[PDB]
């Protein structure tokens, strides 16, 4: 309960720099690599083979498997500086301004800029533009160069509204059958996004760009760790507001007791966000 | 120092059958498929990014990576059945045999046979057959069947032979710079099987072919399980020959390849896995 993960438009310039340097110690380290790998992993690991789902999306495993993905993640960042928090990108509020891309979280010293149309969107302002952050392909091999663009697509050209979450947080379900894409009146899957798709979580992907705009290659841009944290958040919401499912009988590695891959943890083992030492500002 | 990981050819007939169905309860928890994804996961983990050296192979780190990874399935075999440990496959004795194919560990009984040509090398025999178990590709999608050719490629006609692998033990390096498949003088890398290859460990992945001759694949075949238990004895006999001797490198490599990195895809160190006894288990020939 300890460790305060705080709105990224409410950090200090110096707690804005603290984490820029620590993500860029765990990339100099080769610490981050192992985080954009097993995303990838995860994503080759479907429940069962040959189904839709995978450990990490489009099936229940979707938020306990990302909260812990940002757990682990918070971890390593706290071993390097541990006054270090993982913030979150309330991208609600965003929404509503005139010109998203105008957000602080998009200041040269936190996340840096949208792309440049010139070079290919390629993104060159801020601690992770390119010559400054290397990027890896779907390979695990050198792909160089990290690229954002702005609501560039009809299907995603704006954030997710207030509106759009507060709809979310209704459902009275956390998941239901057949716990996949079609899931419906399943809180997972509507914050997911793909009830009317794509929405929300989904949405945030498709609006950034760039290696945000593909799932396997998303966790090269940093933003991808603000972005989940602010789903997570929605998510312990959710949780006090209103347990888990399936409790049995879902595919193995969808089930509260089953280790979600490439891990041993289980949902079950992170359903509590307290008990796992972090809180949110605003609780 | 307790667990007694068997020679394949010592299992008593119940043994044999005891390993075989534990497996098959592994594969139907859908448990034994995190093996097969941790191993391809691992090979595209490269030290650093570009190299051709990975989290599994082609490095410093792939005997402990397999140690590591036999223990957790063992570990998991145990915990459906505590009498079944992991034995291992001693293809260096096969190959003195007039015809290895007929090794009893190829026996419907236990491994099942050689693949079918009319099938396109499809096994058919054993608890493995087509059919019974189903393989993934490297995308994560079921395939076709587990396969098998044994000798077929004119590189890797034969299984190594005793000589190659007393060879190997009197390497008096653990390994050596640059930590690849041009170290020289490394038993990592002599065990691994790279110079004047195939050799040793490579070429019994391409002397089975089928799934295991393509190591992103290879743990499709359970045989992968029982041929590197193999690789495991032999490095734990180099250990008590070398005592004085200790992994390298311990510091400057890639990481994730020294001896305190974490072996991806786990947090689990080389360090963490030095002492096989020490991990709760034993190979049979050190009484």
């Amino acid at each position: 309960k300890y460790r305060v993960r705080k709105n990224v438009l409410h950090l200090t310039d110096t707690e804005k720099r603290d984490f820029v340097r620590t993500v860029l110690i765990l990339k100099e380290k080769g610490i981050y690599d192992r985080y954009i790998a097993w995303h990838g992993a995860a994503g080759k690991f479907h429940t069962p083979p040959g189904s839709d789902r995978n450990a990490a999306h489009m099936s229940s495993a979707f938020l306990p498997w990302h909260r812990e993905y940002l757990l682990r993640f918070e971890r390593d960042l706290q071993s390097i500086n541990p006054e270090v928090t993982l913030p979150y990108w309330e991208w609600e509020t965003d929404a509503q301004m005139q010109d998203p891309s105008q957000s602080q979280i998009w200041s040269a010293d936190f996340m840096g800029g949208n792309g440049n149309p010139i070079k290919d969107f390629i993104v060159d302002t801020g601690p992770f533009a390119a010559g400054r952050w290397t990027t890896i392909d779907e390979q695990g091999n050198p792909s160089g160069g990290l690229k954002r663009n702005f609501g560039a697509t009809k299907e995603a050209p704006t954030l997710p509204t207030r509106d759009d979450v507060l709809n979310a947080l209704k459902i009275t379900q956390y998941d239901t059958p057949p716990w996949d894409m079609t899931s419906q009146n399943s809180f997972r899957n509507q914050l997911e996004g793909f009830i009317n798709g794509p929405q929300l979580h989904n949405r945030v992907h498709r609006w950034v760009g760039g290696q945000m705009g593909v799932v396997p290659t998303a966790p090269n841009d940093p933003v991808y760790f603000l972005h989940h944290a602010n789903v997570d958040r929605i998510w312990a919401v959710w949780q006090i507001i209103h347990n888990y499912q399936p409790m049995k009988n879902g595919p193995f590695g969808q089930n509260f007791r089953d280790p979600m891959y490439p891990w041993n943890t289980t949902p079950e083992d992170v359903m509590n966000h307290r008990k796992l030492g972090y809180v949110y500002d605003i609780e």
